[PDB]
Parts: structure tokens; sequence; C-alpha cells
């Protein structure tokens, strides 16, 4: 997966932004099976006062989350796994989740590059990984923590 | 939903700012009778030059709209949308529409959380408003501008 | 189509990011016949240390390119776009293949708005083009390098 986080400026210290990241890799490991490295998240902080609700100009506690997968996964899977995101970045970033915003965009893993690499199919990431040339697997096996 | 609107940093004033959210907020509920409170728009701003036509380095002239919705509108419905968006934000940000782009992705309301809430499908929104906790009724009630 | 590109602050020079710009633009122009001003690179730049693999912080070199096409064109097609991005981004930015991420989200045409106009089907494009003003076609023919 790329998720996409959006965040007020300075909302997240570098440690938070890592307990995030920590939340929302384990979170999609556990529920998926794919590998903790297939998992980016990317930080995109604006300053305050860029997010506006309904019109009213916001202080710096809204977070977005928008999620980038591939096809395959069934709609209950998929609500699990925004309610364990809003979940655990609830509680890695102390926000209440009233706070928090997660979409799940989909497309064909034929359209989706991870590492220089086209995806596999949902479930199929074992035999995927094994085919992946060695220094391959040793760059992606370096992003596990 | 949540708008996206990339636009170039010192483009838009503080209140430049308040009357494109404003624009765009109020279209999307005077065509879809979606509640005020249920429209983001999220500034993403980058230094000018970071924006490429054609290969040809822009100045802060450009704003993209990316428009995150729900489906199950008619495409018909959905032109008039952005159509209005890119008239609407024309005035707002005193702006020649031939700057302007808009684009909208759809995703089932059964993967979208808005204020920590899966979201109903679309039409249904007063009587999953209705049925929210009333903590959280108050807290978006008071994104209304 | 509108191609996101997401950096870290102070990865590409001003000539590396043309060059980037330049070797996207021209893998999309090149494998679809569109025209090359109807095709926009917009750098997103974040601090080093706002991407996550695994949950380890990373350094200032993976790139995501998102890109938001409309729908009717081949998987084969965009396969071989994808990996033309993989493979001229790595060249044009000095970065290799394995940092480089490239997913494509598709929308039909109907809801996809450039220089403030509708986009036609992927199969209409010379006819869209012969059907704008004069002020359009001279004012997209500007954005050509």
């Amino acid at each position: 997966p790329v998720y996409m986080v959006y965040v007020s400026q300075d909302r997240l210290t570098p440690s938070a932004k890592h307990a995030v990241a920590k939340a929302i890799t384990d979170a999609h490991r556990g529920l998926t099976g794919t590998q903790h490295f297939l998992a980016q998240v990317n930080f995109q902080e604006q300053p305050a006062g860029n997010v506006f609700l309904g019109g009213v100009q916001q202080g710096g506690d809204t977070i977005f989350v928008h999620g980038l997968h591939r096809e395959g996964r069934s709609a209950d899977l998929k609500g699990q796994l925004a309610q364990r995101i809003v979940d655990d970045v609830s509680v890695a970033a102390e926000i209440d989740r009233k706070h928090i915003w997660v979409y799940f965009g989909e497309m064909p893993a034929q359209q989706m590059v991870d590492y220089g690499r086209f995806l596999p199919q949902p479930g199929h990431e074992g035999e995927w990984f094994d085919n992946l040339s060695s220094d391959e697997r040793a760059f992606m096996e370096t992003n596990v923590d």
C-alpha cells in the first residue's frame, strides 16, 4: 500500500510520525498479510489553517489518511482495516477519532509499482517476493522495524 | 467529500482561501444535498515552479482540485458539480478558467470514514447524521459557515 | 493527465525537476498520443524523514508518482507506461528504480477537467483539440517544451 497522511505542520513530532507509521503498517500486515516493507506511509504536512471543514478554517488537529490499495479485497476486510486505522492512529497520535478521516482508493495490481516492480494480486505476496531478485529482496528487507 | 486543492504558496491569501473553500463547499452542498460540515477542503501549497504543463515550468497561476466522493451519483450531476467548481473557483480565487483543473474520484461509501464514522450512501445523510452520537453531531455542527 | 510526484525537499535541483517532469511527459505523450500540453506534472516536496517504509524512516530518495488518467486504456499500455516512467525517472533523477513507486488511477473523462474544459474519451483527442477555440488552442500551444 501507499498511505498519504495529510497533517498539520508539527502536529506529529518525528517520533509521533514513527508511531503513526508503525500503527498504519502493523494494521495493514495484521489484516491483509502483506509484508511490513510494502506499506509506505507518506506524511504531507501543511501549515495550520489550510484545512476547512464546512467552510470553517481549522486548527492543527485534523488528519486525512488516503490509502491506495490493490483491488481484490472485500468490503468487510476493507471496513475492518479502515476502523483499525482510525483506532490505532488515534492512540499513536493522541487525537480524537472525530478528527480522523480515512479513504481507501483501489487500483488493479497490474498498474501498481512498488520498489520498481509490479505488484501481485492480494494474497500472492509470498510467491511474488520469492521471485524477486536477490538484492531486490535484500533492499526491501532492510525496511522492517 | 474531501477536496484536495493544490496551489502555489502565497497565491491565495487567508481570505482568498476562505472564499475558495466556501465556493467549493457551497457547490457540493447545493448540488448533492450533503450537509455543509461534511465538505473538507484541504489546501496543499507548494512553492511555485513545482507545476509543469507540457514540460514547461509554471508560475503560481494554476489550481488543481482533486475531489474524493462516494460512488452513486450520475455522470450528469458530476459534470454539473465540476463545472460549478471551476466557475465559482474562478470568481473566488480571481483566476481565469483556463488555469483550473478539477478531477473527481469515487469510492464505495463503506470504505470512507469522515469524522471517525463510515459514510452513508448518497442521499441518506440526514438519517445517518441523526443516528450518530450527539457528542459528534455537536462537533460537526460547529463546522457550519 | 495529472502526475502527482512526491519527493523530498532539495532532492531535485531545478534542472533535475525539469528532467523528471520531461521524462514523465514524453513517456505519457509517447505511448498515448496525448498532446505534450495536456500532461501536468505536479511536484509535492516534503521534508526528508516524512516517508516511512515498513515503519522505517527514509532519507530523501523515495519517489512516489501518482498518475491520474481517464479510463479506457488497456492494462498492457498502462503497464508499459508505468515501466517507462520507472525507467526514465530513474535516469533523469539519477536514482535507482527500487526507490520509485508508480500508481495509476482512472476516472471517466466526463468528470475530468483540463484547462477549464472537459476531456473527451482517449480515442478522441485530436478531434477534441480541433474543437477548442483559438484562445484555448493558442494558450495550450504555449505549454510545449
